[PDB]
């Protein structure tokens, strides 16, 4: 999964991200409505009750929704992406705190707070534990980032030594390694520009590029984290700044184009596939949400404040799976 | 520009190309009837009466349809890319051969070939004239490519020492250098593939990757014309088959994504922006010719056989410059 | 610069070195015999006594003999490299602690310790202070690296959070970044190999690798810190083992030759070239200390164990500048 | 094997080559006096008076001597480099000219020609045969380089569609695939530079080279043979001119540093080590020899013209295969 946010020239703050799995377990867009409760752990019964209502991609199969990303009714967004190799979760909770299923971070964070110091805070008193789910059968290596309706983003990351924080980021996110490896990773490549290089002389042979694109030489074009990590951070530098909220979303999922995984490219050792199943944006001040799925290159769109948010039920929209192709003139 | 022609399990054929500029002429889906006639250069009035209709991408600025892409009625396919630094014309056509202007071949091609042996036999006759032309002020460098009903394609291109045809090519062509050059450089790449490597030891550590995608290690990222052509041509080979026509849009838009470049990411030394105005697709078998826009995800659709052949006019479809967005609810 | 260490076949432990640099400080080949006494600071009279004698490459103009790399009478090894951008050092030291100009800490160790676990524990006491120096001119950012004869290598770094040491390393050490930020690089160049790729097919292409050599597609061949550790690192890898010292010095020279910067092709801001001034070797069970220059192909070594090791004066051998070619019939 | 010519400060031509190979034949350095004569064909028996003497690396063991490489009396210098899957050779002499093993190219060349246009003349009247020799069992696939005393360097290569000439190339040639593939290839990589890239921002961040050599960004460091043409043509490029002899045979070895194989990092699909054997260099003026071997990096030089050039008999000197270690201190 790759992920970045923009923030536009009418002052707008948006994210977005690819979803890249072997798998597609039953998701569609759950609108969860202020009150609701969510629950902590799958084995505890403990729910704790949701200030806010949000929108987002998700689950509808284990007891509570489980959000992969989302938007609050406050602005605050986030996202829950793979972090293979890396994440580590306790055992048993720290000493007066409680737990927490890894998959139910998006979702609890999503209904209670609204600031990504709050997120800091409320991360504070949890403990991500060891508990699998029905879903996948264990619990996956995870980390987040979240992204307020000011701009500023941050990453948590439970690593080895514990949860990890990252304040005032790029707004850059994939998957591993950590968060600072990849921020220095960028160093490396400063040289990646959109301008050309300047023609240079071999004896008498004047050399020059063949086309345009020769300033980003260097650039690795792979699907790993690393090298997806690169392509998202340099293009969202040089990509034109977005004027207003629809053109925010066409800019990001153009970014995102350049990570998009076809069918068949990338093989896990165990032979299956890992494509990009989906791909979202979703705007802070608007609360819209926007995705577009392998199958159909049309944009959808859900309004959360639409919606009647104390509803007492999980308000959910079906994912459309056919290229929604529009017939100039009654085409076969 | 970047292109690649597909084949479906269905024993369909499919050719797609992005169009990568600095500037946006006024394009529009063009339908060309039986019998319209086409010029063959600008300053003589002499039109050449077509026997084929035609759809595709082009442009009416001048006095006949200057197509960048199209499907013909009998399943021909072709397209215009650019070639920069390679392209070399005349002043005077050779003798026993006609003068042609460089940005009319596809039309007169599409309008009266069948085959790709027809196209080879036709071009044969003619000598690519320096004729400049309005919209650009001079004669752009291009090359052309075609694929017929069969799957075959070829590749023309006007090099120094005459016009060389490359036949039964992997179906792919970008921009400059030579179609030989970028099949030699294929050789280089051998090694990018769908699956991971094998773990190693260094000493006492265990060095293991840090997520997917690391088949492709070596692969480059950046926008030349020779990055673009081996992104297209291994992703080609390992994005799973096509089962019909509309999965084999889906999969060569999917592959052509990955050579899609947003606005400012890659600039001319004069500081223009270089990048994907439209990306399209044309099947020989149904004669449907779909596209996408820059500022528009959505795919349009637009059949020739459901339109009068014989009629007198040109036939017109205009652009939807505008995101066509599904709104599942209420969305602002 | 960049160092690598490797044990031989016949139980040996050898180190080597490259010193990459803008100017050349007056330097020789420095023996320093036991109770010769070093400083700590220059700004301080302190000196403490060496109980050990060692040899390395140095400089002599300041008050005590200051040691780029070398060897001891115990078999212990090390070496200062750069360390641009990350090296913080105290104003005062901390209190327990004893203020040590950098520059003086390979001497200093190099006297008195026989062990990793020993540099630990000296180290330990001691404060790293910004205090410059008349040879540069001020304090150079760097980092350390010790390699004991039982073959263990610790690398240990001034970093902002504090001095940082890594324990049981893989042998390999470079510049900037921190030594955690290369070993985690490392993860992603795991299919860079002495195999060749399999051959491949596109459509009716039989595509081939052109020469030997294919498995290493992916390296990079710059001479950034970062490309440099990883071109150590895998050639430290795969080259063939060292059956004895003399092997290994060979050895050790083949893998950092594609680390040596002939003059002219790496420039900095300012307008200075950096080459590889010398590379030097060493073993830690013969005490033997090889070289050579950027001028002379051929290797001289010195002997720690046939010079008096309780001289009071400092045996000294010079650097022959001049391409020491072996003429086999006579003329220039 | 990677090879390359330079001219000094002096106005003299040195040309210099790595032999990468599996095994190590037999080999020597030989001076062929004047008038000894040569075979064409080891089957057939006319032998060719050489008018000019000459030295070089090669093996005594088929009837005439191999020469790899060498320099005549006259300045004339050059060299036999592996082609592998493009050397195509004939059955039959072509009719007008004479058939000639591809193994005799370099003895026949320098025992007769003067000029790089001499070499041109002369092998228009032969004709490249599939002739076996005893050392390898097949004629290997081959082609060709020559440097004449004014420094005008040519490329001769045996293609499928004949023997391409290439004149005036950039002085720099390694293995597969044809110069004109390779001197394509070089405009793709002309922003690697010696100069660093400027400092970059990213929102809040700084972003700066991690040491130096950052403009190198982009430059391969596999063994491919179109990577090592790349390193070869840019360090050559790059690197101070050499003042005189000297530093031009020290130049030389410091750029096929970069193009140096270990052993063990390269290997076949046999199995087999793929290693630099030995480095040659040659002086056309001077007409002295040089060269270093892989277990002995001291240069030995031979002077052509300190011989009796009208000796009956070859002059041989066998390699002396022992690390030449520069005892400074009676050392172990």
């Amino acid at each position: 999964c790759s992920s970045l946010s923009i923030r536009t020239t009418d002052d707008k703050s948006l994210f977005a991200r690819t979803m890249d799995f072997t798998m597609e377990p039953d998701s569609k867009v759950i609108i969860v409505p202020r009150n609701y409760g969510i629950r902590l752990l799958e084995k505890e019964n403990v729910v704790i009750n949701n200030s806010y209502a949000f929108v987002g991609m998700g689950s509808t199969d284990i007891t509570s929704p489980v959000l992969y990303d989302g938007v609050n009714e406050k602005g605050l967004m986030g996202a829950m992406l793979y972090y293979a190799t890396f994440a580590t979760y306790a055992d048993e909770p720290k000493k007066g705190t409680t737990g927490i299923n890894p998959v139910y971070v998006i979702s609890q964070v999503l209904g209670n707070c609204v600031t990504v110091d709050d997120v800091i805070e409320k991360l504070t008193s949890y403990t991500l534990l060891n508990e699998a789910n029905i879903i996948l059968g264990f619990a996956p290596p995870l980390h987040y980032t979240f992204t307020d309706a000011s701009g500023e983003s941050i990453v948590i990351e439970p690593d080895k030594t514990g949860i990890t924080i990252h304040r005032k980021t790029i707004g850059v996110m994939t998957n591993s390694p950590g968060y600072e490896w990849h921020q220095t990773n960028l160093r490396a490549y400063i040289g990646v520009t959109p301008n050309p290089p300047q023609d240079i002389m071999m004896g008498d042979l004047d050399l020059t590029p063949f086309g345009q694109g020769a300033g980003g030489l260097g650039l690795p074009g792979d699907f790993t984290p690393s090298a997806r990590f690169l392509r998202v951070a340099y293009w969202k530098k040089y990509t034109e700044k977005a004027k207003n909220e629809t053109e925010g979303v066409t800019n990001l999922f153009h970014i995102l184009s350049s990570v998009n995984i076809p069918k068949g490219v990338v093989l896990t050792n165990e032979g299956k596939t890992d494509y990009t199943i989906y791909t979202s944006a979703m705007c802070a001040q608007s609360k819209n949400y926007y995705f577009k799925l392998y199958d159909n290159s049309r944009i959808s769109a859900v309004s959360l404040m639409a919606e009647n948010l104390n509803s007492q039920d999980l308000i959910t929209f079906e994912w459309d799976r056919k290229q929604d192709i529009k017939q100039l003139n009654q085409v076969n």
